[PDB]
Parts: C-alpha cells; structure tokens; sequence
C-alpha cells in the first residue's frame, strides 16, 4: 500500500512527488527528486525505469508517456512556433550553443510550412552552470520569447532579463526523458527521437511514425 | 511464461541468455544482449532496471546477483592459479595480446605467494574471431588449461582443440559486467576493478577492500 511505499522511500532519503498507477500489477509509478521509479505495492522492490509496453507493434516508453504530464505542465514555458496548418506538434529540447539546433531553427519557417508546430524547452548540454543556461534563462524570460530566441541564434544582443523560469526544470525533464544531445524531439506519445532532421525528412518521419502507431 | 517473453524479445531483435523467476511476482529476470531486463510473465512489459531489494537495511542489487549467477556457472571454465594459502580469490578478465596481462601472468608466482588466487576468463579486446579470441579458444580448450596458458604466454604453441568452450560467453559476460579493457578484476561480490595492479599493491588493495566490506 501507500504507507509501505512511503516508508521505503523515506528510508532512502527520497521525497515522493506523487504515487501513480503502473501498467504492471503489483507495482506503482513513482516520480521523485531522483526521478521516476517503479516500486512494488509492498515497498520491497524498486526497479529503475524506463518501462516499455511491448505488447503492440512498436515499443512504447510508458515512463515517458507518463512524464508528458510534467511536460505539458511546462506548456506556458515553451517557446512555440506555430504552423499555420498544424498537422504535427513536436517538442524539441534545444541548446542555443548547438550548431545543429541553429541549423534546425534557421529552417523553422519550412517546418511550419510543412504543418509542423515546434515547441522548445531549454537543454544546456553543459549543465546548469554554463553560458548556455544563462543565455537561455534570459531568452525564456524575455517579453517576447520567440523574438529573443531568434535574435540570440542570429548572434544578436541578448537583453538582460530575469524571471522565475527555471532552466533546471527543463534540463531535469529532458534528462529523465533520455535526452543526451540536442536537438532532441519528443513525440506526442512520449517517444524521444534524438537528432536533427531537415524539414522534408522530418515531415516524412512524422508521417510514417504516425502511420505505424495508430494502425 | 518464458514462451511469450521470447516472442517479445524476438520481435525486438533482442536475444535471451538466461531467464529466471524474479523476486517480484508476475515478473522474470532476463539476461539479454541489451543487459538484464525485467519482463512480465505475459511478455507485455519490459522494465530496464536494475532492480533492488530495498526490504532491508541497505539496497541489494538483484541485477548484480543475476550476473554473479552467470559467473558461478563459468567457474568450470576458469583457469585457476591457486595461492598455497588462499587469502583472496579474484577473477580476472584477461587478453593474451595485452601487455599488462603478460606482466600480470609473469608475476603470478608473486600474487600466489601473497595469498592471491587468480581465476582467468577470456576477454578479447578486439572481439570475437580476432586472433586473440582464436588463440585463447585453443588455450581454454586444452587438457591442462594452466599449462596451455603458461606455454602461450611463454611463446610456445599448444595442442589446439574444438571443445564446448565458447569465448563469446566470457566476452559477453565481461561486457555485461562493465569490462572495457584488460586486465579487469572482478571481486567476490561482483565489484569490477578495471586495471593492473602489481602483487604487493593488489594484496594491500584486497586486504583494505575486505576490511572495508566487513567493517574492520
């Protein structure tokens, strides 16, 4: 029961963020300061994720699917480049100091034109004590985030700006989702697709992924 | 049901090596080329792991246990150089083409004199089919494995063989244990200590480690 899980977590000096159900009988999904963990109902066993549902045609990352709750929770903190005819919606962990992230951003109008809406979350590859984290902190805190992001990528004046957006939250989520390098795309089902793909290749990928997921 | 589990693994291009009931009801501990995975009896869900038994004072790594199980099965294939008076027993992943493995073997008398029993398993850094793997296969397939390893490390040839020994097994397990180079030392509890240490340093290290693990 919950008391057992809490006693086990407390023993390990872990602070439970919330106890959710798991697709496996006998255990729960637990998001903690240490991240997501699976723990048996009796609190006797812990299994580090991720957990995958492999009953279907393709493997689904259930941990990531669950984390989409935390991801969608950051929706207002995302820098969104809306496609006029939104046919696809992807969330991309980006680093303004990454050459490939610049290459992707430079073609944003093409992704948008192909019907792909891009939502950015910050991911400083160099960690929280880096120029990347400071620069993106200022971007996300700007009156106009899109303008600020476009400017910084173009190598312009990154106006000093502060707010309560914590890049550490974006970074932690990305790490938990399995983000290693940038850019990294997160799909609507939680699937992580690390890497850069030009507008055309990307569109086809998104079209095929979708076709081979719903049936 | 191992059956449904193997169908799931196959559809993922993953191969199983050993399947055992897990400490968690409705789950099994599966050793695969992708590491130790925890899969449900119906083969529908896979959890990466490791799994830890936290129903005690300190966490117990179930994955480490599964790996030690494989190591125990390999004891019958280890080349053992026993110390007259056995104070320590270490398992060493060695490569006959490795300069530090040459040195370690050349100092075997000293490790043994210092009470250290050394048990070898093969680990071709250059992978399977390499010249290293081929020669060790010949060594491990010989009547007297000790004499054959000695002869080879001495530059002499050994009566080749086609036995039941497959170096791929040692290699695969080494990889699963975290071995990346040679020589690599594996302690009784599964702790991997990569690298060469001369006899005296190795002895001090093992004594200190044993003291620390026993709280003395």
């Amino acid at each position: 029961d919950d008391a057992a899980i809490q006693q086990t977590l407390a023993k390990m000096g872990i602070k439970s963020s919330d106890i959710q159900p798991a697709p496996v009988a006998g255990m729960k999904t637990v998001l903690t300061n240490s991240g997501v963990l699976y723990i048996t109902d009796d609190g006797k066993h812990i299994i580090q994720g991720p957990m995958y549902d492999v009953s279907g045609t393709a493997p689904v990352n259930v941990t990531n699917k669950m984390l989409l709750k935390q991801l969608n929770a950051l929706e207002k903190e995302m820098i969104v480049y809306k496609a006029p005819q939104e046919k696809h919606v992807i969330t991309v962990f980006t680093d303004i100091t990454c050459g490939y992230s610049h290459k992707l951003h430079e073609q944003m109008a093409d992704y948008n034109a192909l019907g792909i809406t891009v939502r950015y979350l910050a991911f400083p590859r160099q960690g929280l004590d880096s120029d990347a984290e400071k620069e993106m902190k200022a971007i996300w805190c700007a009156k106009d985030k899109n303008k600020a992001f476009d400017d910084v990528m173009a190598g312009k004046s990154v106006a000093p700006a502060s707010c309560d957006v914590d890049i550490a939250d974006h970074y932690a989520l990305g790490v938990q989702l399995g983000v290693s390098g940038t850019p990294a795309v997160v799909l609507s089902n939680g699937t992580l697709v690390p890497g850069y793909q030009p507008p055309k290749e990307m569109k086809e990928f998104l079209d095929e992924h979708q076709k081979m997921t719903s049936g």
